[PDB]
């Protein structure tokens, strides 16, 4: 029931090696580029699929070309059986890398430097008029080249939504919007089925970095969406920072001040990470936790 069988060739050029990801809305393959001779990521959507989402993912990926933390766009197309996009192949995701660490915790020096890169990628997608709406560790992957192995890449625009109109204006929010993303790193706004904003992507970043540094979130054992929302709604969030750098209280306070309409202060949040590093003498050139160094 896979859309492409192994050794299937797309457009006489990309040869399927194996499936590397799957879900309701399509599949991702590692393929060999019979022209450039590197391997690539080949993401496919069944032609017959009711909700056609790939066309928007490709539009977002093309808008982001030239930005750091973005896969290179190789090709796309359309035929009677499937839509596809070919993109740069990336490596290990941050969820797998976090689980591989002894206590499921990154050093502050890894956490803060990933934070800078993820924040850059969030501002980037926001700058072309889209919300990601499923910011989570498994959607960020480290590079797999000498030129990219300390670079973090933003994946999966499958749940993204344009928050501007044709003419650059902020769109009206729907009075109710069904939150369809991952429970653990969802904002209290998303839990309430409110229209998501730029601030909700930065809430997801906040929860990710607490989990990175501390090794857990208070609700991690609870999978039910409506229970997790009720736990978050009451949780004293300044408790989450007990063992985090104090400069995180600026980040929390800022994103708590934001609504759907307000452009976030990305530079305020960047300065939290940069001041946290400077305080501790963390350098940018440091080993990540998962490297031999
Ligand atoms: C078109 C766009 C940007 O929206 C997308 C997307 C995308 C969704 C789901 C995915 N699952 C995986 C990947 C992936 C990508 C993946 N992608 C890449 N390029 N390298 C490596 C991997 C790791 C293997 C698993």
């Amino acid at each position: 029931a896979d859309i492409l069988p192994a050794n299937y060739v797309v457009k006489d050029r990309w040869k399927v090696l194996k499936k590397i990801g799957g879900g309701g809305f399509g599949e991702i393959y590692e393929a060999m580029d019979l022209l450039t001779r590197e391997n690539v990521a080949l993401k496919v959507e069944s032609a017959q699929q009711p909700k056609q989402v790939l066309k928007m993912e490709v539009a977002v990926l093309k808008k982001l070309q030239g930005k750091d933390h973005v896969c290179r766009f190789i090709g796309c197309g359309r035929n009677e059986k499937f839509n596809y996009v070919v993109m740069q192949l990336q490596g290990r995701n941050l969820a797998d890398l976090r689980r591989s660490q002894p206590r499921g915790t990154f050093t502050l020096s890894t956490t803060l430097r990933l934070g800078k890169q993820i924040l850059e990628s969030i501002e980037a997608i926001h700058s072309v008029g889209f919300l990601h709406r499923d910011i989570k560790p498994s959607n960020f992957a480290m590079g797999r080249l000498p030129s990219t192995y300390r670079k973090c890449y933003m994946l999966d625009f499958g749940l993204a939504r344009q928050y501007t109109n044709t003419t650059g204006d902020v769109r009206p929010p729907r009075n109710v919007a069904g939150f369809r993303g991952t429970v653990r790193y969802a904002s209290v706004n998303a839990h309430k089925n409110r229209e998501m904003g730029r601030h909700d992507d930065l809430w997801s970043l906040f929860y990710m970095l607490v989990e990175f540094a501390v090794g857990q979130l208070p609700w991690r054992k609870i999978k039910d969406k409506e229970q997790v929302g009720m736990i978050k709604e009451k949780y004293e969030h300044r408790m989450l920072l007990k063992h985090m750098p104090s400069e995180f209280h600026l980040f929390l306070d800022h994103i708590a001040s934001l609504d759907y309409f307000t452009k976030p202060d990305y530079q305020l949040i960047m300065s939290v990470f940069e001041n946290s590093m400077k305080e501790r003498g963390i350098a940018e050139n440091e080993a990540f936790d998962w490297e031999k160094a």
